[PDB]
């Protein structure tokens, strides 16, 4: 769920608060995305909204209740490190995996302030 | 939670259902617990109630709504090792220590079937 993707960024990039650094940043960050990703970060949300797209037309996502913002999931951060829970079932597996990959490409790539809150009108 | 400590001694010990395999065991395995433990499982038991016991005592737990059965907390399993996540607050990471230790202890000890459901007249 978001909470869990929030506690990953944090785990990866202690000094952020995700929420409000992050959403709102390129065509990509936040809900929804479309364009071309203005820059590496940029790139990264699109690559996390690809993954939940998979994720999705997963089988084992599709009899769930819940979409991958709700969805619950389980893992742990030990020394800045994140490992998703061998307890997780498929679907939640899945997006853990999403969220991780997300976690790990934030933290190795330049924030540009300036594409913060971008004009969605250069998308 | 007491969902995740399920969790963590499934971690452990994978072919049980600890809560058909351990609940209702000796004089300590269950809700509450008096007496001499009749074995070195009830032992790991009876150590894990003095750990919530001293978790009450806590200052960050006595503040929070719910007491170490309902209390959810943070942690993973991968290759059947637990990790307490560093997401925990105070209180949910000595609940989750007290959980942690009380799986592995689960794990090391001889379980005799005879124990089970221990008549309480023997505490
Ligand atoms: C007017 C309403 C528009 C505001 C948007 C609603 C706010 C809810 C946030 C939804 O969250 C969208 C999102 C969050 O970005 C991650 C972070 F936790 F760090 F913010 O998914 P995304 O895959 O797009 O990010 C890569
Ligand atoms: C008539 C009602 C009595 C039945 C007991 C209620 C059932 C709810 C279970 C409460 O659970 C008690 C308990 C669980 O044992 C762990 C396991 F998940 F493996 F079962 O805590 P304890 O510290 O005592 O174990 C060391
Ligand atoms: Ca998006
Ligand atoms: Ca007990």
């Amino acid at each position: 769920a978001l909470w869990q993707f929030n506690g990953m960024i944090k785990c990866k990039i202690p000094s952020s608060e995700p929420l409000l650094d992050f959403n709102n940043y390129g065509c990509y960050c936040g809900l929804g995305g479309s364009g071309t990703p203005v820059d590496d970060l940029d790139r990264c949300c699109q690559t996390h909204d690809n993954c939940y797209k998979q994720a999705k037309k997963l089988d084992s996502c599709k009899v769930l209740v819940d979409n991958p913002y709700t969805n619950n999931y389980s893992y742990s951060c030990s020394n800045n490190e994140i490992t998703c829970s061998s307890e997780n079932n498929a679907c939640e597996a899945f997006i853990c995996n999403c969220d991780r990959n997300a976690a790990i490409c934030f933290s190795k790539v330049p924030y540009n302030k300036e594409h913060k809150n971008l004009d969605k009108k250069n998308c």
